[PDB]
Order: structure tokens, then C-alpha cells, then sequence
């Protein structure tokens, strides 16, 4: 199986994909993101992070609060299954778990925490 | 006395001007700003957010949690002494402020504080 996919994130707010495939093949699989252009983390920094679809938005309110050091997530949330640390420019984070987390039958997404970046920097993912 | 300016904000996150030059004779002074470019506000929105050089940055960490409908002020923050809305490419919009509510002898500047953009987007406000 393949079970890595490097998705990538710009100055202009977006990734470059709106869906991530994930083979449940796999037993564990990898997320890797870069930031293009030339902006810095505290200015347009972007994390990806995989959780329930319906609790995106929550994770991404509780994440405020938390500030950049926390990679604006929550610590020690429950709903929060993946995430990268929040990079900006030049940088590059992976992260690895568990496919056995993703249960068949519910519907997951993934989004950037940083604060506003929601609205424009989500997508699905789709088992496959 | 000239006691109006005009401020552009870009899609390349900077206003026009690095400073604001208010005359102590005006009794009330208006700012407007504009957005050149074409980016939507949910991506590359600006306004323009006037209060004491120690207070722009603690302003904008307040903001965060208030949202774009709010135009990521906090409500009733006592520290900000005349804000615009957040506005898009081709908006604009204008505040006028009483001059009295600036100190003689204390610093003063402008920032935007839409998340991220404050490092990249302040000035100063320089009585004459
Ligand atoms: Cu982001
Ligand atoms: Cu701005
Ligand atoms: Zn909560
Ligand atoms: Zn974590
Ligand atoms: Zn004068
Ligand atoms: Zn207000």
C-alpha cells in the first residue's frame, strides 16, 4: 500500500488538495505538509489537523485560545485524532498515527487551526 | 486644519503608509481606508485599528476570539480609541474620532487586526 501524502500550503490560504485518501490497507499512515511562498508562521502559518467532520469547527474555536505555541489546539483534546505543528514559509512537518483511529462509516475532515483559516483551508478524507 | 486621510491596504498585507499625521487643532479627525486588489475579506481582509503603541498587539490577541463579524475586536475594548470595519478588495469604509482622546506625550499607532496581519501592518500616529 501507500500510505504517505504531502500536502502543501501557501500564502494565499489554501492547500493544495481538497481530499485525502487513505488506504485501510494501511496500519499507519503519514501526513506531510509544507508551506510555499514567503510569508512567516506568526503572519500565515497553517497546520493540518484530521479529526470528526461535525468537530472541526469546534477544535478550531477551542484552538484560539491556545496560541501558536500550542499550535493553536487545545491541549490534550479528545477530537483531535492527527495534527502537524503550525509552520509557516520554508518549513515542513509530518506527522504519523494510527489507521485503526478512523472508524468506517464516520466521516472525517481535515483543517488548519490557525485562527480564520478554517473557512477557506479544510477538505474530506476519504478511506479507501 | 486638515483633519482627514486616506489609508490603501493591499492583497500584499500592507497599508500605503507607515504614519498618520493628526493635527492637535482638529477637533475630530477621519481615517478612510480602502483595498486595492482582489482578494475577498475572508482571505485577505483589512482594517485599521487605532490605539496606544503598547496596547496594538494585546488588541489583536483579544481579537481573535471575536471574529470577522466583529471585525476581530473584542467588544466594548476600552484600549481602542477608532477602528474601521474589516473590509475586501474594492470596499471601503471611514471612521472619525474626537482628537481629544489622544494624549499629548503618549505613542500611538495604527495596526490592523485581522489574525496574522499585525507585524506586517502597523504604523504609527503622530500628533502635529
Ligand atoms: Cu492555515
Ligand atoms: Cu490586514
Ligand atoms: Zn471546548
Ligand atoms: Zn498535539
Ligand atoms: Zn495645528
Ligand atoms: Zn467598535
Amino acid at each position: 500500500a501507500e500510505c504517505k501524502v504531502t500536502v502543501d500550503s501557501t500564502d494565499q490560504m489554501s492547500f493544495n488538495t481538497k481530499d485525502i485518501a487513505i488506504d485501510k490497507s494501511c496500519k499507519t499512515f503519514t501526513v506531510e505538509l509544507t508551506h510555499s511562498g514567503s510569508l512567516p508562521k506568526n503572519v500565515m502559518g497553517h497546520n493540518l489537523v484530521i479529526s470528526k467532520e461535525a468537530d472541526m469547527q469546534p477544535i478550531a474555536t477551542d484552538g484560539l485560545s491556545a496560541g501558536i505555541d500550542k499550535q493553536y489546539l487545545k491541549d490534550g483534546d479528545a477530537r483531535v485524532i492527527a495534527h502537524t505543528k503550525v509552520i509557516g514559509a520554508g518549513e515542513k512537518d509530518s506527522v504519523t498515527f494510527d489507521v485503526s483511529k478512523l472508524a468506517a462509516g464516520e466521516k472525517y475532515g481535515f483543517f488548519c487551526s490557525f485562527p480564520g483559516h478554517i473557512s477557506m483551508m479544510k477538505g474530506t478524507v476519504t478511506l479507501k
